[PDB]
C-alpha cells in the first residue's frame, strides 16, 4: 500500500539528452544537480539510463555512478545496456543501490540469478518493454525494437524465479504518450508476480498516477513529464495525498521558505 514515484533521466555522455526546464539550476542539462534536485523536492527514487554509443559506454557510466552516489542520498538505479555480470558488478560496487537489466537478461536469464546470489534481489531490477502483438503482450528488447517471441506472462514468472527484485513495466504501447499509464498492462500483471512493479510511460498528468495505483503499481516513474514541468513533483504528491494513497511526505517539508532555521 505504500508507493513509490520515481524520477528517469536518459543520458548521454555524462549529459541529460534533451535537458529539462529548471532554469534555477546552474546546469539544467547536468544529471547530477537535476537528480539532486529531484530529491530535494520529493522523488523517492532516481533512475539513470545512459544510451552513449560508442566505445566509451562503460566508463562514462562508471563514472557517472561515481558521482551520483557522492552527491546523492536516495537510492538509485543505473540501466542501460547493462549485458554481464562483471558490469554489473563494477557499478553496484561503484555505488549504485540497484542495476537495471533487459536485453542481456531476455537473452541469458541466468544473469539475474548471478547478480542476486552476490548482492541480494533488492539489487537486480528488470526492465520489461512490452506491446500487445496479435492481442498478446510481447516481449521486445534492442531499445523496444526485436519481437522476442516471449510472452509477458511467461517473462514475469521466470524473472521472479530467477530471483529479481523489481520490475519496472514499460509499454512500448504508450511510448511518448501522455494519455495515461498502461493500466490494462498493469492490472494483466499485477496477478502474476509479487514483487514490487514499476509503472513506466504514458504519464501525462496526476491522475494518471492515481490510476497506475489503483491497478497494482507499487511505483510509478516517469521522465519527461517532470523533466519539462507538465507535473510538479511535490503537488503530484499533495494530490496523491489527498486522495487516500500512501505516499512520503512527512519526509520532505521545506520548500516554502518557512522562516529561518540555522
Amino acid at each position: 500500500l505504500a508507493k513509490r514515484i520515481d524520477a528517469a533521466l536518459i543520458v548521454k555522455d555524462g549529459r541529460v539528452v534533451e535537458g529539462s526546464n529548471f532554469e534555477n539550476l546552474r546546469d539544467s542539462g547536468d544529471p547530477v544537480e537535476l537528480g539532486k534536485f529531484y530529491s530535494e523536492i520529493g522523488i523517492d527514487e532516481l533512475s539513470f539510463w545512459d544510451i552513449t554509443a560508442s566505445v566509451e559506454k562503460r566508463k562514462t557510466m562508471l563514472e557517472l555512478v561515481e558521482k551520483v552516489a557522492e552527491q546523492i542520498d536516495i537510492p538509485f538505479t543505473v540501466g542501460g545496456g547493462i549485458h554481464d555480470f562483471e558490469t554489473a558488478s563494477e557499478l553496484i560496487l561503484r555505488g549504485a543501490d540497484k542495476v537495471e537489466i533487459n536485453t542481456a537478461a531476455v537473452e541469458n536469464p541466468s544473469l539475474i540469478t548471478q547478480i542476486a546470489q552476490t548482492f541480494g534481489s533488492q539489487a537486480v531490477v528488470v526492465y520489461i518493454a512490452a506491446k500487445r502483438v496479435d492481442g498478446e503482450f510481447m516481449v521486445f528488447t534492442y531499445s523496444g525494437t526485436k519481437n522476442t517471441g516471449i510472452l509477458l506472462r511467461d517473462w514475469v514468472v521466470e524473472v521472479e524465479k530467477r530471483g529479481a527484485g523489481e520490475i519496472v513495466l514499460g509499454s512500448i504501447d504508450r511510448l511518448g504518450t501522455k494519455s495515461g499509464y498502461d493500466t490494462e498492462m498493469i492490472r494483466f500483471v499485477r496477478p502474476l508476480t509479487t514483487l514490487p512493479i514499476i509503472a513506466h510511460r504514458g504519464a501525462g498528468k496526476m491522475e494518471h498516477f492515481l490510476e497506475a495505483f489503483l491497478a497494482g503499481a507499487d511505483a510509478a516513474k516517469a521522465d519527461s513529464v517532470f523533466h519539462f514541468r507538465e507535473i510538479d513533483v511535490r503537488e503530484l504528491k499533495e494530490y496523491l495525498k489527498k486522495h487516500g494513497v500512501n505516499v512520503r511526505l512527512e519526509g520532505l517539508g521545506s520548500l516554502e521558505h518557512h522562516h529561518h532555521h540555522h
